[PDB]
Order: C-alpha cells, then sequence, then structure tokens
C-alpha cells in the first residue's frame, strides 16, 4: 500500500504491484486516476493529467523516483483529465498513443493531436510489459478505451468505469447512456478474470466496479 505524494498533496502514486502504480492528481478538488508502468525500456503512463502544469510535475516525480524516462503515454479519451498534458508530452518527445477517433476529437477541441495509432484492439509491448488497448464501444464518451495488463489481469477502466463511491454517472454531456451498458458488457465478455479495476476517479476495486456502473445506467 505504498503511497508517495508531492508537497501540495495534489499528485500521488500508489503501488498496485512491483511494476504498476496508480497516479492520481487533483484539478481545481477533483481527482483523476491513470497508471504508471515501470518497464525495462522506461516508464509508460496510462493517461496524462488535467493540464500541462500537473503533467510536468507528474513526469518529473516518476522519472526521479524510478530513475528512467517516461517514453510513452496512452490517452484513453479526448477530455482534459486525460489529454490536458498533450503539449508537454509532445514537446518532450514522449509518444502519445490514442485511437484515430480520440486524435480527431482532440483536434476538434483544439488540443494538439496524439498519434491516432491504436486500433479497436492493439497489443503493445514495452520492454517486458504487455499492454492491450480495447475500444469497447461508446460510453462516457464516444471514443473511450480501456487498457488491459494481461500479465497482471489489471484493467484500467478510465471514465467508462465508476468507483464504488460514485452515486451518479458524472458529466454526461458527451456520453451515450444507451450504448454505455453494452460497452461495459463487451469489457466483461473480453476479460473474464479481473484482479483489479482502476476507475477514472476514485478507489481501485474489482469486477464489482463494472457491475456498479451497469447499475448506475439503469
Ligand atoms: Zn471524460
Ligand atoms: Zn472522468
Amino acid at each position: 500500500k505504498t503511497v508517495i505524494k508531492n508537497e501540495t498533496g495534489t499528485i500521488s502514486i500508489s503501488q498496485l504491484n512491483k511494476n504498476v502504480w496508480v497516479h492520481t492528481e487533483l484539478g481545481s478538488a477533483v481527482p483523476s486516476n491513470g497508471l504508471v508502468l515501470n518497464t525495462s525500456k522506461g516508464l509508460v503512463l496510462v493517461d496524462s493529467s488535467w493540464d500541462d502544469k500537473l503533467t510536468k510535475e507528474l513526469i518529473e516525480m516518476v522519472e526521479k523516483k524510478f530513475q528512467k524516462r517516461v517514453t510513452d503515454v496512452i490517452i484513453t479519451h479526448a477530455h482534459a483529465s486525460r489529454i490536458g498534458g498533450i503539449k508537454t508530452l509532445k514537446e518532450r518527445g514522449i509518444k502519445a498513443h490514442s485511437t484515430a477517433l480520440t486524435a480527431e476529437l482532440a483536434k476538434k477541441n483544439g488540443y494538439e493531436e496524439p498519434l491516432g495509432d491504436l486500433q479497436t484492439v492493439t497489443n503493445l509491448k514495452f520492454g517486458n510489459m504487455k499492454v492491450e488497448t480495447f475500444y469497447p464501444g461508446k460510453g462516457h464518451t464516444e471514443d473511450n478505451i480501456v487498457v488491459w495488463l494481461p500479465q497482471y489481469n489489471i484493467l484500467v477502466g478510465g471514465c467508462l468505469v465508476k468507483s464504488t463511491s460514485a452515486k451518479d454517472l458524472g458529466n454526461v454531456a458527451d456520453a451515450y447512456v444507451n450504448e454505455w451498458s453494452t460497452s461495459i458488457e463487451n469489457v466483461l465478455k473480453r476479460y473474464r478474470n479481473i484482479n483489479a479495476v482502476v476507475p477514472g476517479h476514485g478507489e481501485v476495486g474489482d469486477k464489482g466496479l463494472l457491475l456498479h456502473t451497469l447499475d448506475l445506467l439503469k
């Protein structure tokens, strides 16, 4: 349960295992989760943060702690909490992976564009760490993807998946509340044995988070 914070408390990292940490940052207090993957080829993040200021501080914190460079980031949809640090990634030579749809939504909303290199299912490998990206369909947004670590049976649900303490769906202005249930069932069908589920906001849980989200959709 190792947790490491910055001075202000606005950024922390919590270890899930030897090589996998959750990163959490507070936007102004509104927390957002992503992952830090400690691989033999460098650090890989799932999602950046709310803005360039937090993204820079997050990168500098993990580079110092883990003593390697952030080389890659997976952006799970085109909202500020996920893509807000894209300028920083691009100017530092950090590869920002996304689906084609996320990239064009980024451009549409005036953000710099991530790579658009992810397909519906993409299998990546960073050093010895295997990473699968999966587009399950529309939900929280039209473009939301989930990230699976097959060596750990860890799912990063992103904002597609609500934490136990969430009592509503959050901001639904860009959401597809009919499709969202089917998209969650697609995740449950694909990943039948889940060890941990990381929601976009709130505490890490298990498969029960996906069932909770279905309940919130009723
Ligand atoms: Zn969002
Ligand atoms: Zn969210």
